[PDB]
């Protein structure tokens, strides 16, 4: 039974919450922090200066260097460090060798670009109470630094949007020695969960208040079982009483509707209102808490006699490290997320297969079990791409081995899968069994690659294998070593279709405090674990990612790695899932806001365990879960060890038939999924998109988190996630025409509204927005790889403008040849009775030399076009005219007139145009 720190039980949380209580209750609180104005210089997109913190009654100060950077992107950055610790002028307790510097390598792990300073940024005004810097797009952005008390207002369009230290909560815990007097009860040793943190540095937390002025909704800081629009944390009806926490942890049977930490953390928050968006990224790898309150701008936020405009107050604090924050001024959600991704990276180009359906449990028990499931899925016409092996495949929980009794012929298993282009995923976790006759542990120890305790001994604790050590993936030599262990001729029983799942990388330690490592463990660089905890999981996923790039000579190819724990930047390395969820309706419902929050925080490749991990879902629940799951970018069924087998062919009729139809829908849309992942790769566009993102002008959209748009398609989904619901109310965001994907019934035209839609068990509620084109593949196949050369259908969805656009991206799904132009990317435009296809980027034909994959694609066609909302002037016309590659011909079209609420639509068959070429098709 699992104990979790509440705020009051975390020392530095208590002190920052108490600092906040004092400041908001004190009369004319002033933050005891001031810029020494004569220390301050501006040059070349950068202010630097010394803040002086007054630390006592006698007016004694310490020096904290400030750097405000103004980047070419129009993003700003604010860093505050501690001069005394930069210089090494402190003493650690216990003769600790822990680093004295404030942790400063989060940047190195996370930030991959966007750091160029804007030499167009300039001082506009400065007296010696303040200075205003103009920066960004034609100098539209301003930051007003106030010197005494320190504060910054970030403005655009003549208003303040974000304020730092307006409430005076800035708090940098300066180093002090442990002395008795001539409340410090949390400053030093702290005990929790059977462990005592020796706390060699003492207090060193960093915190700040960040106000979002005139914003009522904030979003982000996944992962939490919480709504997408984040809740208040200081009490009130339907609010939380604790701050949101980010401390990656193994949270068994995590509850719904809670600010408690889960497995991964991305400290990126956005605020949105009608036609305005801003955001911040709090670049800190330590335990981090965020309090949120909303109210009027007065000190009593319920006061009368003041303006009613709401400001959202947030209060961030982390255990150690630099105070280090980026500020994004938007002004759209797209802008903000795009800038974040430039900083932290876009989604990696995925293995195409990994967008298929993944089949998993704890555990498939033999190579005969695997092979029998593969054959059963084919028997029941349930397509899938990957079958997954959990920890029981190992030899007594040693990674890089197999249980030879149960997994006789792993290579044969692999090859049976290879006959349908299917794949195998095996689990590898970061704990390495402490035992005899095990080369992997010997090398870990002998090469000094393990995480260490507070005195430099090798750390030891308990997980699956019993007594274990943990790889320190912060250490580049540990990463380089790990690479070597995955070569096909080193890791026996694996081969070219074997990929990897990392879990327990929080890290999970069964006998540790809060099921993780002590805070005073030491990592490569001599950083304390407290400094880097939230990066740990990402270091390990990174190690594994780079290991799969090349596993034999000649090979260079896209990794696929699933992780449990993560940080800002993990999008570069693979997928995540939301951990050990539960087989209950509430968890199915919660999955959607969680997965949305992932993508709007720049890590869209995300999902939850279909069916729920713990327990046994009813058959209707499981069926609904498939209908939701087909819209997770990462779509996997998984089940705990005590749960019954529930491979989907075991459900029974009519559930089997409905689940198979969900699967077929996912597979038919794979062309559009893959394209959505392409855009996530190009600029960090989310793969599924909430209403606030797609419709920033529609205020009613802000709190909506149960429906979403898919990629670029205009498809709007609202899965049923309530027991015995047989209809669904979909919020229609705007005035465009929306059609039922299945019947083409007109759900709305002309007016934003809530529309009621029939939704029995066999129905997936899915609408097609007018103005869009999207591609699918109609021919059903057993896996994604067997679709690779099938023809495409294009769906052209027209509203009253009779105009549409969309796109389609393809490549080999596996190599890095996309980096040299080996891909097809089409833009489809419908206008003035004409559908055209052009290169999305406007490349000329051969300036690119065709490789082997592009040549094969010459046999692949668009064969079918469906126009929904077909105009009446096409009635009685029985051909269209097709032009492509110099040739012109006629193709048959059937016009079907409107009928009841069913739209007019038209179908062109046997179009016969190669997907890689320009074309023009004239209707009417
Ligand atoms: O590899 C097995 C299993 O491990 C993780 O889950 C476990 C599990 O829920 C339970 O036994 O409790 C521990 C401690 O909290 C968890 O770590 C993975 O999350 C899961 O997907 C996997 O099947």
């Amino acid at each position: 039974e699992h104990d979790w720190k509440k705020c009051d039980q975390s020392g530095f949380c208590r002190r920052n919450r108490a600092y906040a209580d004092h400041a908001l209750s004190a009369i004319s609180w002033e933050s005891p922090y001031k810029i020494a104005p004569e220390t301050g210089s501006f040059k070349d997109g950068q202010y630097q200066a010394i803040i002086l913190k007054t630390i006592n009654d006698h007016g004694e100060t310490v020096r904290l260097p400030l750097t405000v950077s103004f980047l070419e992107s129009g993003t700003a950055r604010v860093t505050i460090d501690e001069e005394k610790r930069q210089k090494g002028e402190i003493e650690l307790r216990h003769d600790s060798k822990a680093r004295k510097e404030r942790y400063n390598e989060a940047e190195q792990w996370v930030i991959v670009g966007g750091m160029t300073l804007d030499k167009g940024a300039k001082v506009d005004y400065e007296d010696k109470t303040q200075m205003t810097v103009k920066y960004g797009p034609s100098s539209k952005f301003e930051a007003t630094i106030k010197f005494a008390p320190f504060s910054i207002d970030f403005k655009r369009d003549g208003a303040s949007h974000i304020k730092f230290n307006d409430q005076g909560l800035l708090n940098i815990e300066h180093w002090r020695p442990k002395i008795d007097p001539p409340d410090d009860s949390t400053w030093w040793e702290e005990s929790f969960g059977g462990n005592t943190d020796s706390k060699p540095r003492g207090p060193e937390s960093v915190g700040l208040d960040i106000s979002f002025v005139g914003y009522e909704h904030v979003f982000g800081i996944p992962s939490h079982a919480s709504p997408l629009s984040l809740k208040q944390t200081r009490g009130g009806e339907g609010n939380y009483n604790e701050p949101y926490r980010m401390y990656n942890a193994d949270v068994f049977e995590y509850i719904l509707d809670s600010p408690m930490t889960l497995y991964g953390s991305i400290p990126f928050m956005q605020a949105h209102r009608k036609d305005s968006s801003v955001g911040i990224f709090w670049l800190n790898a330590a335990e981090t808490w965020v309090d949120i309150t909303k109210g009027k701008d007065s000190k009593n936020p319920l006061a009368l006699g003041v303006k009613s405009k709401i400001t959202t107050r947030t209060h961030w604090f982390s255990e150690s490290g630099l105070l280090d924050v980026f500020v994004f001024l938007g002004p759209t959600p797209k802008d903000i997320i795009s800038k974040y991704a430039e900083l932290t990276g876009t989604t990696a180009m995925p293995q195409e297969f990994s967008l298929g359906y993944h089949q998993c449990r704890w555990n498939y028990v033999s190579d005969e079990d695997v092979k029998d499931v593969d054959r059963k899925m084919d028997k029941f016409n349930m397509p899938y791409d990957v079958i997954w092996l959990d920890i029981e495949y190992t030899d007594e929980k040693k990674y890089f081995t197999w249980d030879k009794h149960s997994f006789k012929d792993p290579i044969g298993m692999g090859k049976q899968l290879e006959a349908h282009g299917r794949k195998l995923v095996t689990i590898i976790d970061p704990h390495i069994k402490n035992t005899n006759n095990y080369p992997v542990v010997d090398e870990l120890k002998s090469k000094d690659l393990a995480v260490k305790t507070k005195d430099g001994s090798i750390f030891e604790g308990w997980c699956w294998p019993g007594s274990s050590h943990w790889i320190d993936a912060f250490n580049p030599a540990a990463r380089e070593w790990w690479k070597g262990l995955f070569k096909y001729d080193k890791f026996k029983g694996t081969m070219e279709n074997t990929f990897i799942w990392n879990a327990m990388n929080e890290p999970s330690v069964f006998n540790g405090p809060e099921v993780t490592m002590p805070k005073d463990n030491l990592h490569h660089g001599n950083w304390e674990h407290r400094d880097v905890h939230n990066l740990n999981g990402m270091t390990f996923q990174n190690a594994t990612y780079h290991a799969l790039l090349s596993r034999k000579p000649g090979e260079h190819r896209r990794p696929f790695v699933l992780t449990r724990a993560f940080f800002a930047g993990s999008q570069r390395l693979g997928a995540m899932w939301t951990g050990d969820n539960t087989a209950d309706w509430g968890y199915l419902k919660a999955s959607i806001p969680m997965v949305l929050s992932q993508g709007i925080a720049g890590f869209p490749f995300a999902g939850a365990d279909v069916g729920g991990f713990f327990g046994n879902p009813d058959k209707d629940l499981l069926t609904r879960w498939y209908q939701t799951g087909i819209f997770y970018p990462f779509f996997r069924a998984h089940a705990h060890i005590d749960a019954r087998r529930r491979e989907p062919y075991l459900t029974g009729e009519p559930y089997n038939t409905i689940i198979a139809a969900a699967l077929r829908l996912r597979y038919s849309l794979l062309p559009s999924w893959y394209t959505a992942f392409r855009h996530a790769h190009l600029d960090g566009t989310p793969i599924i998109k909430p209403m606030f993102y797609t419709h920033p002008s529609e205020e009613a959209g802000l709190p909506i988190d149960d429906q979403f748009f898919i990629g670029n398609t205009g498809l709007l989904a609202k899965p049923v996630t309530d027991k015995d619901r047989t209809s669904v109310d979909i919020w229609i965001p705007d005035s465009e025409v929306y059609y039922d994907y299945f019947t083409y019934d007109i759900i709305s035209a002309a007016k934003s509204k809530t529309a009621t839609l029939d939704a029995p068990l066999e129905k997936i509620p899915l609408l097609m927005r007018g103005g869009h084109v999207f591609a699918r593949r109609d021919i059903p196949r057993r896996s994604s790889a067997l679709m690779k050369w099938d023809p495409y259908t294009l769906v052209v969805v027209l509203g009253n403008d009779r105009k549409a656009e969309g796109d389609l991206y393809v490549d080999d799904g596996d190599s890095f040849d996309y980096e040299k132009g080996q891909y097809i990317h089409r833009r489809f435009i419908f206008d003035a009775n004409t559908l055209t296809s052009a290169d999305y980027e406007g490349r000329d034909d051969a300036s690119i030399k065709e490789g082997e994959w592009l040549k094969k694609m010459r046999t692949v066609n668009v064969e079918k076009i469906i126009v929904v909302g077909a105009p009446a002037a096409w009635k009685g016309k029985k051909t269209v005219t097709v032009e492509s590659e110099g040739k012109t011909w006629a193709a048959a079209i059937e016009y079907n007139p409107a009928e009841k609420s069913r739209a007019a639509f038209a179908v062109v068959k046997k179009v016969g145009v190669r997907v890689g070429a320009d074309f023009k098709i004239v209707f009417g």
